[PDB]
């Protein structure tokens, strides 16, 4: 166990200065295919270079192509290990793809359970136990929910986005929080199944580590959604054949929250603006919250329900107005960045991130106090 | 033997149906992302959507994905099919990256023995014979065969194009050689390399069947190098993991004359210009054949030697003359689409093309003569 891990932290080394330095070096190649844009938070007209993902993505491939021999250097663990590599590449392969083309958001969805159709085969081949912990034996419905997983943690992180470096730094707290609960693990009782998770998971944080150097404020480059897909994946695929899932969805806290505090705007059933990120006011430097201006009249009945119980429980601010055209509901926009703003005020990029990143490691401490118990000592 | 291949048949038709669906649904989303040219040997100047390869492509992992159980229902052959897979499909994705990025010629070699990496793995894991027959153990020699192999079909494929339904044809007339040759050979001795073979081979063939439905004259879409980067991968998988490389290297045969013809011109002995495809006249309606006039003082003595080799052989059309500037030589365009132009005329992209498709079958036939003692029947 100490020896492949050795090699593998060596190749991840590599590859987080094979991905420092390749990401410059194909600058040329975005801007040239149009791959790129202006980061909107910005009073700077100058395009940017877009799914970035694709360059960590590509050298965290190599990287543990060179790997793959190693560990076993017994077929078992070595099926998982190839099968998980296909459905990583084939994610990281379709999330480009999309990058490129911009599928529409049914086509986006069935892309993560069309990729995780090998650890679904691998899981049948070798015999993965259906049976779960509240003892139930959900058989086909756990088949179901090893497909539905890729396509949760990919959106998780992708709803959870709009500031610089908040999308490639919330997957270095996540993946961090994993590679410490595998070493904590790995003493006893599950080894294999944590030795598994670090084979992925170290050379996942180096690239992304990588990228971040790029990403971060003031963004260089974007990671697009071809990260938040490659992430997504390696993170369902690590949960999946580690057997840690419920665990490793409970360092998504921060990201479940602002799911669902986004859903009535998502579904529509509260009106839904294009952009939900923030406005940066030029004379103060820091990011203001973004409204829904809406008529009151056009709301829905569970609508104004929904908003109604959101501002009596301090979550939502409503402001009331009427024009000539009529009386109109302005809306906070529903998300985490924005509730952010709403308790703290106005926030600088930098800053606001970095908050939300704090907020991540929060979750992952108190993930880790439940599961170690730490509760009475902090 | 025959549950799984005609299960595996059953997708292939599926494959085949939504290849031939899927490529006219996502005509919008290339003219929009850019991914769309106009089809130089026509007078039509309407844009056609390029790298149609990543949908039949996409399609070809899909169907296969689904397939993967069904042999089963050992490990052995398992690993190699998830490896193959993970090759196939790290070749589709570093091949449509190549077709959206447009990389350095040196980078587009380093791609296929980047994708082939898993078969090396793989073939090193289940101890695969390194030994081969002229009784020779290659050993590390071997490997920078099957390394190479993944590099060589495809740039063959790469390098044979220019004319409308070519590349996809071409890559018919080799699948179904193999798919012939598997069948035969799949009555005794080794049935296991050539059932394996038959696996990719026919979702191969009925998926480029559906791009090619779109590809052939007149050109309503283009298959862009992820294509040839897939084929080209597909082959080198089946010829390695079958153990057939060599019979399956001589299904390449216009393939390689048209390489080493090309040779002099892509290494710069003689003077190439930018594209190398026929000129269209427009009266004729028919296909001439294109020339690279250039100084005879900047000629090489190497490349004045070769030209005047390939003149002796009557292969190429050397015409001299005389200007201003001083004196030119305009030589013939070294490559087999232009050599058939130059022994039977002009010729029609359409029959230009089938001509060359019946060229690939005559040597696909000669290739069988000569396995299955067939010289004295024809």
């Amino acid at each position: 166990l100490p020896m492949p891990l050795l090699i593998n932290l060596i190749v991840s080394l590599l590859g987080f200065v094979a991905t420092v330095t390749l990401i410059p070096a194909f600058r040329g190649h975005f801007i040239a295919a149009r791959l790129c844009g202006q980061d909107l938070n910005k009073t700077s007209r100058q395009q940017i270079p877009e799914s970035q993902g694709v360059i960590s993505g590509a050298v965290f491939l190599i990287i543990l192509f060179c790997f793959i021999p190693f560990p076993f250097l017994p077929h078992h663990e070595f099926v998982a290990l190839i099968g998980a590599l296909l459905a990583i590449c084939c994610m990281i392969f379709l999330g480009f793809a999309d990058d490129v083309l911009n599928l529409r958001w049914r086509h986006k969805l069935l892309l993560p359970t069309a990729a995780s159709l090998p650890l679904l085969m691998v899981y049948f081949t070798n015999f993965g136990n259906t049976t779960i912990v509240v003892h139930l034996d959900l058989g086909i419905l756990y088949y179901v929910y090893m497909g539905l997983l890729a396509v949760f943690c990919t959106n998780a992180i992708n709803i959870l986005a709009g500031i610089n470096g908040l999308e490639a730094g919330q997957s270095l707290v996540i993946s961090a929080s994993i590679i410490v609960f595998n070493l904590v693990e790995l003493e006893g009782d599950c080894r294999d199944d944590h030795v598994f998770s670090l084979y992925f998971m170290i050379p996942f944080f180096f690239t992304t580590l990588g990228l971040l150097y790029h990403n971060w404020y003031p963004s260089r480059v974007f990671v697009g959604d071809t990260f938040c897909y490659f992430a997504g994946m390696t993170f369902a695929v690590v949960g999946i054949l580690g057997h840690f899932s419920k665990t490793m969805l409970l360092f998504f806290m921060p990201q479940v929250f602002n799911f669902l505090y986004s859903l009535p705007q998502l579904l529509h059933i509260i009106p839904c603006p294009r952009h939900r990120i923030p406005r940066l006011n030029i004379k103060t430097g820091k990011l203001e919250m973004s409204y829904s201006k809406f008529k009151t009249k056009s709301l829905s009945f569970l609508g104004t329900f929904i908003l109604k119980v959101a501002e009596s429980l301090q979550l939502v601010t409503v402001h009331q107005s009427e024009t000539e055209d009529g009386e109109f509901t302005e809306c906070n926009n529903m998300t985490l960045i924005n509730l952010l703003l709403k308790v703290l005020g106005p926030i600088h990029e930098r800053n606001l991130t970095l908050l939300l990143l704090l907020l991540q490691i929060l979750g992952s401490a108190i993930t880790f106090s439940i599961r170690y118990q730490l509760v009475r000592l902090f």
